[PDB]
């Protein structure tokens, strides 16, 4: 799945990870540690919403 930063647009691509930040690819949204924070505005998890109706 993808998930959107609601205040930056950058999208978390599950299937991309977060590498340079210690998530490697086919991470969950969920399993992101609770203190991921989005990598270019810095938005805790709350501020997620996952694409899909
Ligand atoms: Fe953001």
């Amino acid at each position: 799945a993808k998930w959107v930063c609601k205040i930056c647009g950058y999208i978390y691509d599950e299937d991309a990870g977060d590498p340079d930040n210690g998530i490697s690819p086919g991470t969950k949204f969920e399993e992101l540690p609770d203190d991921w924070v989005c990598p270019i505005c810095g938005a805790p998890k709350s501020e997620f919403e996952k694409l899909e109706d």
